[PDB]
């Protein structure tokens, strides 16, 4: 199969890529691969293992592996022996300059970038050239997954939002105040009639004109924003005071990190996105609202090896109160590499399987799942092996 | 509802009993009972929250409230205005001189005891006291529930244990080497037809000689094991790895307490059956085998407040090891207590429903669950609560 | 001797109140008292164990024992039976209405507040009722100590706070904006010939001005902000990594806590003197700037139990890097409260030993201490030990 | 200079081979020796950053570039260019057969071992092969440190350890029962006229019998057991506690930990000298005992990086409890093996400045050191500090 990857030269897209190409040369596990568990075996008769890769960037780079390597050289976050492996495999793979519209301040953060919009080019323009680049690429088993920096909240507006006829008044009017680069991206994977994921809390193909393209065109999406880590935890732990009829009365989520995807959500317009993201799973889960707060700072040393500290108050039997604290340390690409070519695969499949509109019951993979109130992640998994078992 | 508690002047039982009192009389919350929860509702129909006490006895003390206000003078783990508001009617509950046989080297640290075994009497005569106490106390909404210091392995025998007529022969040889008190206990709940639970790892009635007898008496029983803090978050977090296709190669939990519990922990025989619950969790959640490290040590200063100290060592994607540490720190009692007056109400509610031998869907108390491969918490919860649904 | 606490109703102030009188009547252990360590044996000739209070608020109760409870019933911070001993003691004590003149924005979450200039009092007007409160209380033997909310950094101003000539002509021009609470009652002190001392961040008399005019009247004062809890660890953790040539690359701070001192902190423009002085410490024992993150959030659920989680990423042989982490659990007032009572005894000794202007040598006790570049623990405990065997 | 490694080929002893040889090949930063601080400025006229290794194993391998990069392969503690970098100069050290006389249980953990006395040797004969390896090796800028594993305690005799007649008794007579590894090797240094110094809790020279000798040949010695990691806060952060006043009431410290070192020290008699050393600090530092509980368990996955979890329940003002905790997460060859390059050159510098028998100011580096009550780590650094200024 084919992915487009938005954001084609950021670690966990380079992560995905060397992975990919050193599974299936069999110097590696299949280790973090969800579709590897045994309840989806039967996945490569839609879904083999076997991926080729193309995307857009702004960052200027010749090619994946010279990306792959700058993160590397960084975090060296698998062996030299793997990227020697990789090296010809990822020489090949040359992302397409895209758009940065209206993503935000952080993405100054990024040094040195080349745009669509910086050409002088319209919306229309700019969706043309988006399109030209994945439909040369694309055959009828290419996903489109969106992993590049998180955008702020985007500007408001009920009427070029609200409908697909809105949406295409909007591109025809060049109203590019109201759109953005992931809005862009996913309207034109959906337009060409490709599966879509979004691996970010930017908006993507979570908006209403977005959904009804989706759905009009017959074609599965999925989102928003990868679970991987810290909101992981906080999704399979939280259940367990419900359980228990206990009130969880604050959540503190600390998370540090450094590296590009630090450095763009250093900037407190991007940053609103997620931490949006994180907070409000909470709620999804209790019924009830936890003084909850949750941060991210950028701390350069640590790279791509984001770090939180959690620490839930809780009151129990006779209201008296209690405390749990956690500490993640793992590799943000390590953790999410696999989810990419995950969301490939289960998307492939629903294509095949004649689902259109949003996935619902992959759920799982994302901190804020469109279309449901499933959040717990056992409920998630469990949803997503009876969706899987209901379709095969 | 009445409760024979098996260790009544310990810390678990007389919370449990100040913490009836107290609800009973509008001066507390409902948090903390799993029973209360909306799942639930109609529960009441059949085990209303309404408790009356007895129980057995080592430790010499005049009546519950002493023993309430000997452990509240360590660890406040109540306010004064519940302690004088429940002090009357604690007073009137006099524990029974029980039996301490073949209970380990761990409980010369509960300092001044009297048992029945120190005066003299075999097997037989011992079980007939047992009996005559339970049996002056108990109705037909009665249930006996051991919340006694956790024993050493028992030894093991075939013959004994392997058979009700085994076990009643073991009785009338007066064979004291393969009888310990909790079996003994067990034995005398069951005989009197009195649904029965286990919140230790003593083996109490999970020999199959008494499992025999609770399915002939046509008797519920439950156990074993409470599963309250540590392990807990042990069931609830271990299944996020498995979930997500990662392999656990290391897990440590390091437990630090005092008091009573802990006191008679720190001898090595007793303490081997709480580390051997704690250890074979993982494989039962995971397939195989993390290299397992679990410690149980006496740390005075922190009395009832038993703190956990965790760290999970797991592999992902192409193999890379990450970290995940955690710290518990609660009051033990206070996670304890409500799930023994739950235990209560939902074996007398599967009494009335005609439930006999092990209800092995109560797994979601218990670090030791009889009779059952479902340790998962979320999927002990749906277990839980499905049970309920389709006898309600 | 006697004490006036600026902030005389805050919990520090309130507990060094409580503090004092249940050592006094001899139902508390000295136990957290630096003034009766070995080496302070003789201060009692000086500044004996035995004190009178008095003080300024804004906040409106009746006196300081109505006060001490309100933070006792949140907090449970000392057992009922001293609050009932020192009662009576406490009742007697009733603040002065004070003033918070730009005391930012933050002084809106204390609640119901009165104050001077919001009877339309000028400064000269002001500082008057301040002294005229103080000298109504003081003898021989008393010392003015600020426990107030923390201030916004001060408006700049090389003329009014940069000689005590150009801060009296501040007060004479009824200049207020270059004025602030903290600077009133720091001239008020030293004015009438008093020693004085600063537990906060707020400027107080770390002002040339009001160093000057304690030099000029030959009175000692001291400050700045009590060194209680993450700083002190930090200043006593740092120095082992300079000790053992290693670089900190990385050093994360972050607090969360709730009760008056969280609210007040709270506030983007008060939290921003507490940030500056734990952060700065780093580089006056290191000699360079580890990338340094601290934050403090408002957390209610803890109320005086301010929490610190800190990360420590830092650099040994061959350029490997490694990870500290600690949490610090602790009630902030506890730590405090003896403090406040040790720096009493302390400058009374100094004010006896004819010590006049900046006691540096009282490092030992501030996060941001004036006139020294001793930060480290270790050192500043040494130099406090030998300042006092020097004049005892 | 040359240094002599007892313990050869283990990881601390092959870091600190890798290690000098790249920063004197100006690849590495000198970042982690204590003789590189300004204020050991001088050194290098006496002891300069030159070394030459030679040393004493009973583990099977080729030479020292083959056991660097045995370690290397589970760790990757520093590059692979360092590696390749040092590959040459390493394969060039080939260790010679030593003793591992009573050195525990723990020694079969190693695998594959030949020894002098698996060879039948005496104690008099092994004394002579020790001594013609070493003095074959020595020039008069050599010193001998043992890095070897931890041996148990020894078996105790006051006739044969008591006195230097008394242990040339002892090898005159081949009772071995009371002899040691550490012992002989400490010995034959000593009788060689060479600096020796012990990284290890092993008795070494730290018997009467030894520090006679060491004196009469008028020889600097130092030790017992480098102080790298948990030890080394324990002895930072244990004063601050002191200083303040406070009573610490419990402390914890649980150490896990794989490779040789876990694996050698997972066996309970080698343990015990390890055990002691770090738990006896608290003591000498405090003036009474906290209620100290300190483990050491093996734990695989985690190789050389050692993992400390410490938690101290420590008493304040009014005797309110308060709990602080911290996780140590450092590759322990790391902290250790340019504490070894640092001995080396103070034991020169020492020798050169005439000075004999234990070189006690040199507790800095050591858990159990040999001589003084100088524990605090603060009080080491600067008793180091002023004894090198008053030989400079
Ligand atoms: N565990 C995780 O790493 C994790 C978890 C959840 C969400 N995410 C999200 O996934 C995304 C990728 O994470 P990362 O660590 O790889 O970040 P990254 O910065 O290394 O990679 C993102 C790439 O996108 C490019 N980019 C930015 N805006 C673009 C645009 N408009 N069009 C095309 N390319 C653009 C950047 O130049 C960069 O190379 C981020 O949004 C992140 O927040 C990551
Ligand atoms: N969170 C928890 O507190 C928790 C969790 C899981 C399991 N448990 C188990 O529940 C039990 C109670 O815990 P606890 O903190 O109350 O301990 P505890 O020591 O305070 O109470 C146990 C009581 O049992 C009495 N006893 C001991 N052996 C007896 C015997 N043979 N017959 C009659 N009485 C006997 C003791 O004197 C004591 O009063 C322990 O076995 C404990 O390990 C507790
Ligand atoms: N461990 C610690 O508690 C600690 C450590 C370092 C610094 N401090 C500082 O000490 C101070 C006291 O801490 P706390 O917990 O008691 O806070 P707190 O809010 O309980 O007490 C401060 C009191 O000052 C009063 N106040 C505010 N501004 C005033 C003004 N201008 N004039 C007169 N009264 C005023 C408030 O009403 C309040 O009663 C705070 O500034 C705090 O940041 C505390
Ligand atoms: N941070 C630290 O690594 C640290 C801190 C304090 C103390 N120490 C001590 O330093 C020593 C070395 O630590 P390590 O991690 O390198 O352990 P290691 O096992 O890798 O190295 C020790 C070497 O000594 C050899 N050996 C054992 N007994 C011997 C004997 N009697 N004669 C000659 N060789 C012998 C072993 O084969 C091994 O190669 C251990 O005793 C350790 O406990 C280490
Ligand atoms: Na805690
Ligand atoms: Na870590």
């Amino acid at each position: 199969m084919k992915v487009w990857l938005v954001g084609a030269y950021g670690i966990v897209s380079t992560t995905a890529m060397v992975g990919a190409r050193a599974i299936e040369r069999g110097i590696a596990p299949k280790i973090g691969l969800v579709s590897e568990l045994p309840h989806f075996e039967g996945i490569e008769k839609y879904a083999p293992f076997s991926f080729e890769f193309g995307g857009h960037e702004i960052r200027l780079l010749s090619n994946a592996y010279e990306a792959a390597k700058e993160h590397w050289e960084l975090n060296r976050h698998f062996d030299r022996e793997i990227l020697e492996a990789v090296k010809s495999d990822l020489e090949g793979i040359v992302a397409r300059k895209g758009t940065a519209l209206n993503c935000g301040s952080g993405i100054k953060e990024l040094g040195d970038i080349k745009t669509l919009e910086g050409e002088g080019l319209s919306l229309a323009e700019m969706v043309s050239r988006i399109e030209e680049d994945i439909k040369s690429f694309a055959d009828d088993e290419t996903v489109v997954i969106n992993v590049a920096s998180t955008e702020p909240l985007p500007n408001y507006s009920e009427e070029y939002h609200g409908s697909l006829e809105g949406f295409e008044r909007m591109i025809d009017e060049d109203r590019k105040e109201y759109a953005s680069a992931s809005m862009l991206y996913a309207y034109a994977a959906l337009k060409l009639g490709l599966p879509y994921a979004n691996f970010t809390p930017s908006p993507g193909s979570a908006i209403p004109a977005l959904k009804e393209l989706a759905e009009k065109k017959g074609v599965p999406h999925a989102g928003n924003d990868g679970k991987t880590g810290e909101t992981l935890v906080k999704t399979t732990l939280a259940p367990m005071f419900a359980y228990r009829n206990m009130e969880v009365v604050g959540w503190m989520s600390y998370n540090i990190l450094g590296d590009y995807d630090g450095k763009v959500l250093s900037a407190r317009d991007n940053k609103e996105s997620k931490v949006l993201s994180k907070d409000k799973v909470l709620e999804k889960m209790l019924g009830y609202s936890p003084y909850s707060i949750t941060e991210i700072q950028y701390f350069p040393s640590l790279v791509d090896n984001k770090t939180a500290f959690d620490f839930v108050h809780f009151k129990g039997f006779l209201g008296k109160l209690m405390k749990f604290y956690f500490i993640w340390d793992a590799i943000d690409a390590i953790v999410a590499a696999p989810l990419i070519l995950d969301i490939a695969r289960f998307l492939l499949f629903a294509k095949k399987k004649g689902v259109k509109g949003v996935v619902k019951e992959m759920a799982f993979f994302f901190a804020s799942p469109m279309d449901t109130n499933v959040i717990n992640t056992h409920e998630q998994f469990v949803v997503l092996k009876e969706w899987y078992s209901n379709l095969k």
